[PDB]
């Protein structure tokens, strides 16, 4: 299914979405390079407890349109309020992993709260990556990002396989916690998004979002893996709670950057205690 | 790189270019007597926050062809015709420096400004730096302007350590705001640049520009340092302020004429938010 959010050239810029369940509607928004089926483990808990659950895969990732323009984070939220105002949604719950904590961060900044209860950051990008002399908190130079975003455009397809297994830690938990065809199933994914959004989509990533965190007025969760080695948490989620002190918060220890997976009964037990809130 | 833009005798005219990045194209064009090179501290801001930068050494100038023909603002503003038409910029910024305001002015002027999105103006010649009956707000009359053809076509390479040290401030920066490596590389530049050039451009500087300022149809912005000892701010920029005064308007306190080195943070902060809009 899909809901157009905008044009490119001569065509439409249509994201894919899925709307299950009846309840109180909970939104999904992955991270990259992925699609909202990187959910399963989560959809399945929350339809099981009498949740909506609706995903949408971001623009150039998954089923959507792979347009050439538009990476960056106003209109990333504004392809969310395109959604949101669609499928006319009230008392929702705005769950976002990685990059998806962006859209949610950037949406309710610049369009407000009125359809949203709740919002949940998993994994997060807050506050900025960026190692500055402004913001000394960050996690690298921005050079680092650019040299990831240089590997994407030099074999998107090879890059995807170091990116999976340190996303995953799979050092430590391919066998256990995930298997090579988990594993397999994501490189898939991957391969399937947009070549040009692959490789921008990471100059977002280090997105400035310290203006936004001060708008996020309605209750929250911030929850984050220790062993995460894509986005550290003494860099994202440690600061973010500094920022975002009302959230409740969450530590899964030893869980990577791909903790919907491995550490799913871990993700869904925090996630369904806050939203029972 | 080389953009062929005619022909002298048995050769041809050839520009050396630069065509870094990706995004909306930003031309830089540089002043006397340096080269595209000289933009280094804007062109990695400008690389850092997306755009595509496009610079290119003037005739006569830096790594560019030395022609003893064309030195005057209708064959420089032609010139940078056939490099927009050559690569087929479109929606692009046209930012000029000292000498590349007045191809940024004459082009807009004669050519219209389909190409163009927004133009910017760096420690500007507009509006006419001549100082004349009919012009009282010039810097010098003709005389000034003929002794420093005079002067360089004397010894070029004595003329142009004088000519930096009043270009940098170096009695205030020198050792602080630039250094003596930067200032031994910007007399290096003008040394390699063509002896006929180097005593031709002079006379072109007190161009009268104030016909082609009401054809400035585009968002833009007038940047000058208040302690420019080579283009006085009360002879340009001010007068430029007052004869457009719908530009965003920019006085960087105590910055000499070499602002884009001495200055560079200033020069990119104001920069980079007025091509943000």
């Amino acid at each position: 299914p899909f809901i157009t959010v905008g044009q490119e050239n001569s065509t439409s810029i249509d994201l894919y979405y899925e709307d299950h369940g009846a309840g109180q509607p909970v939104v999904l928004i992955h991270g990259f390079p992925l699609s909202g089926h990187s959910w399963e483990r989560q959809s399945a808990a929350l339809l099981d407890a009498g949740y909506r659950v609706i995903t949408y895969d971001r623009r150039g990732f998954g089923q959507s349109s792979q347009p050439t323009t538009g990476y960056d984070y106003d209109t990333f939220a504004a392809d969310l309020n395109t959604v949101l105002e669609t499928l006319d949604l009230q008392d929702a719950v705005l769950v976002g992993f990685s990059m998806g904590t962006g859209e949610v961060a950037r949406y309710v900044s610049s369009y407000g709260t009125a359809r949203i209860a709740k919002v949940a950051f998993l994994a997060s990008l807050e506050p900025f990556l960026l190692k500055t002399d402004d913001n000394p908190d960050g996690a690298a130079p921005k050079e680092f990002f650019d040299g990831i975003v240089a590997a994407v455009k030099a074999d998107r397809y090879a890059f995807y396989t170091g990116f999976f297994n340190d996303f995953y830690n799979l050092d430590e938990n391919l066998g256990t916690r995930i298997s090579e065809e988990a594993v397999r199933n994501s490189w898939n994914t991957a391969a399937s998004g947009g070549f040009f959004a692959a490789a921008a989509a990471p100059t977002t990533w280090y997105t400035d979002f310290r203006a936004d965190i001060p708008r996020i007025d309605v209750p929250a969760l911030i929850l984050h893996g220790t062993g995460d080695r894509t986005l550290p948490i003494e860099n994202t989620a440690r600061v973010f709670h500094k920022a975002l002190p009302s959230a409740e918060y969450v530590e899964v220890e030893g869980a990577p950057h791909g903790l919907l997976w491995t550490h799913a009964e871990e993700v869904n037990t925090a996630l369904l205690a806050f939203l029972a809130k």
